[PDB]
């Protein structure tokens, strides 16, 4: 089968015969869309199946498929997997299923950038202080003085589901939350029940407003270790607008790596719980999702009285109004700091070049358009015109449940 | 199987119960989510009037009644002796609003409940069908304090005596191809300013003449009729800081009227259903000025706003259009045109939705189409988790009339 896409501001029509290769499900029916839905332990019986699919992917974009060396390594991951219930990967195996976990990541609008992917392999690691040398090394590496490369450390893959990596961060960077006993929060209010969790766990917390969060670390399935990532590590830039000078004075800043660390890496039927990846900001995600998020920092209140903007009624757009400064003052900043940073006009067109060049060379581009159209003018980008179609495609990142919630604590 | 939904922002969690009475298809499978895509005889029909009939007879708790089973009883006859049937008046006004509560698709949903249904089932003739148009936008309009409204025109037969309102809205401006190369006035409305043209239209060939009415009955040739002037209410659109935004030359419409969609109720299909409520600003201020195939004024507002066009980064296409639709929400506001911004409306379907899941079970919802398009999270919509289902009575998509008629 053959299914199309439009964009109906260009009018130009995809082919898709990707979607063929799909397995996994998109949580929809024939009956129901759970397009909006935010959210929709392995036995050998299974994994060689998963195993020789990753394997036969692996060797067709090497233009080796059939030859020796695959059926050679065909027939080795079957013995280890019988022998020993699971497998290794090969180092360019693993590069190449990192890489391709990204390419097929349809949330994500920056794949234009899937195959410039420094991959360090940490399978050699085995203690928490390991990992804190191992992300470490990622943080300095991908901040790289502010010139931002894209980069994930890959940890040992889960064996028997009671010995895992984990980074109980969500984020290797991220500030701190404190709820107060008056109801209100210090801080960034998405971050408290991590931040709680390592205040019990021996943080001595400064409690401020941007309070750089230890890094919690699990090996081998032990119970957590708390690590402060060196300052000199974390880059931040302040917050200030290229005209609006009190805009300083809101006391605002960001953290320059935006490096997802709570994620599950499927490569071959194997599962990688403890694989930070890092990349550069879209300012929107500062500027309109972090900055004024009811639920976050929720500063648009402020930043519209400080501009004296009609707040009386919602029509007068006030919010609409601050919002954009604010994101003009997330780029500007990030710019004048040399900070690698792209705005949502450029994402989102590099996106749309990026998916009509995957529909050619490679049949298709999953892609989820609830999550790739920016946060604030959609419609003036131009992915917000584009048909998409969305299915999961391995290697892929997926979520998987907050450690604390399953985690058998030893003492 | 009885399915739950989050919102994000507040954590308000939504039992769904309704889908389950869901029957048309979504087009997505399990493999694939098609959420994104634009578009995706007697026995057929007494199960259709079989379901209709029994949510209506519930509706009005007489499910299970003499009354509904004598109902059931005689369209079952009448189907089965006149291959059709007729809607009672409140079948068919009942039908009309249910429609509209189930376009998953719209955001204005809360008021569904009040929506003025005209019943033009005993009209034969275009210009019949001119006159019912006429006191609808009349109507509707109503001085600018707008009122909802459907008119619905004699339900399809065989379909070669469809009753088709030409235009895809009642009132929208025309589009020229200029020899220049470039567009006047609207380009959505290109082909359609072609074919008022090629039947006969006299354009006057401005930037925002209201297009004539292209009207068909009973699968006749469609005919040309103009809508009285001073029936169509213009808003001319100024900004409340901006002096020169006057001198852009820019003005809308009041009455946004969707003319082409097809209402389809107990299996019946009503081919002309022209209806209208009132504008979201986001809809004009948005989209119709800013969407690159449509006015696309961004440049020059961005330039009389002297902003920096040099870098994407500087926002400045981001600034026009807050500026723009400030710009419309005054001017609407300011000669008194029912227009609801982005804000009230998003917050108004939060609320509907909360009603439906109470009082309903459920509440069908398009994330993608509900989402207004500029300021998307900061709108409880977008953090809000939407399960989209098809329920009918519906409002539903039909081919565009010329590339059909058997002229
Ligand atoms: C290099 C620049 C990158 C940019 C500009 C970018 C942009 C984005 C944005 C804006 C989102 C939405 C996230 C949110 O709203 O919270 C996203 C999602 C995502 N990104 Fe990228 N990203 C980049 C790099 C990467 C890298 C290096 C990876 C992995 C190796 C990655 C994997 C993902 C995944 C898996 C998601 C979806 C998360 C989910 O499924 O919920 N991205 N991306
Ligand atoms: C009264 C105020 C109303 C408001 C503010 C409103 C708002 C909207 C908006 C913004 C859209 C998106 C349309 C687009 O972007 O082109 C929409 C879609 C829609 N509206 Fe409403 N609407 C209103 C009244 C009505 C009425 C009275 C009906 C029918 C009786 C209706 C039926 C629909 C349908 C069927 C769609 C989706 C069409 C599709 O499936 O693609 N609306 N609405
Ligand atoms: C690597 C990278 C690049 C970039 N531009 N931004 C980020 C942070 C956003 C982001 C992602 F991308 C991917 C995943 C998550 C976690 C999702 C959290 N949700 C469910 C509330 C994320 F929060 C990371
Ligand atoms: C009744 C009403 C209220 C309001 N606020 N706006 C409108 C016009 C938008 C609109 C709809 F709502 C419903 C349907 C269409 C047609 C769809 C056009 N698509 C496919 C480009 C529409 F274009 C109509
Ligand atoms: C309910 C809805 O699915 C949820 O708010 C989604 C919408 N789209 C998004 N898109 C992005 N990029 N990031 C998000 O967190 C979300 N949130
Ligand atoms: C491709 C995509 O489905 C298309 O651009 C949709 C997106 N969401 C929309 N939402 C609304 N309200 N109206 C629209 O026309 C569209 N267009
Ligand atoms: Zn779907």
């Amino acid at each position: 089968r053959f299914l199309k896409v439009k964009n109906w501001e260009t009018d130009v029509v995809l082919t898709d015969t990707l979607h063929l290769k799909s397995t996994l499900e998109t949580g929809c029916t024939e009956h129901i869309c759970m397009g909006s839905i935010m959210l929709p332990v392995r036995t050998k019986d299974q994994l060689f199946p998963l195993a020789k699919e990753f394997l036969d992917q692996y060797y067709s974009s090497i233009k080796r498929f059939g030859s020796k060396a695959h059926m050679d390594r065909l027939e080795e991951v079957n013995k280890e997997i019988e022998s020993t219930s699971t497998y290794q990967l090969k180092d360019t195996e693993l590069i190449y299923g990192a890489k391709h976990a990204w390419r097929n990541a349809s949330r994500c609008v920056g794949r234009i950038q899937w195959s410039k992917l420094q991959v360090f392999d940490a399978r050699d690691c085995t203690t928490a202080h390991g990992m804190f040398n191992y992300i470490c090394n990622h943080v300095k590496y991908a901040t790289n003085k502010g010139n931002l490369r894209s980069a994930i450390t890959i940890f040992p893959q889960r064996t028997d589901g009671k010995h895992d990596f984990r980074v109980w961060n969500s984020q290797l960077i991220r500030y701190a939350g404190y709820k107060q006993p008056d109801g209100s929060t210090l801080g960034d209010p998405a971050n408290v029940q991590f931040t709680e969790i390592c205040i019990q766990q021996g943080w001595k917390a400064p409690r401020g407003r941007f309070d750089v969060l230890p890094l919690l670390l699990q090996a081998n399935g032990n119970d957590p270790e708390l690590f402060q990532i060196p300052p000199e590590l974390v880059l931040e830039v302040p917050i200030r607008h290229p005209k609006f000078d009190w805009f300083k004075d809101l006391g605002l800043k960001w953290y320059g790596l935006p490096a997802v660390s709570n994620m599950l890496l499927e490569i071959g039927g194997l599962e990688f719980s403890a694989c930070p990846f890092s990349g550069w900001y879209m300012g929107t995600e500062i500027g309109v999702r972090d900055y004024c998020d009811n639920s976050r920092y929720n500063i648009l209140e402020e930043v519209a009285k400080k501009m004296d903007l009609d707040m009386r009624k919602t029509s007068s757009l006030w919010k609409d109004q601050a919002l954009v400064e604010i994101n003009i003052a997330v780029l500007y900043s990030f710019q004048s700091d040399k900070v690698t940073i792209v705005d949502h006009h450029s994402a989102t067109e590099s996106f749309i070049k990026h998916m009509e060049n995957e529909y050619r060379c490679r049949g298709g581009c999953p892609a989820d358009w609830v999550w790739i159209v920016p946060p604030m003018s959609g419609s003036i980008t131009p992915v917000f015109h584009q048909e998409m179609l969305n299915y999961r495609l391995t290697p892929s990142f997926e979520y998987q449940p907050d450690p604390w919630n399953t985690h058998v604590w030893k003492g």
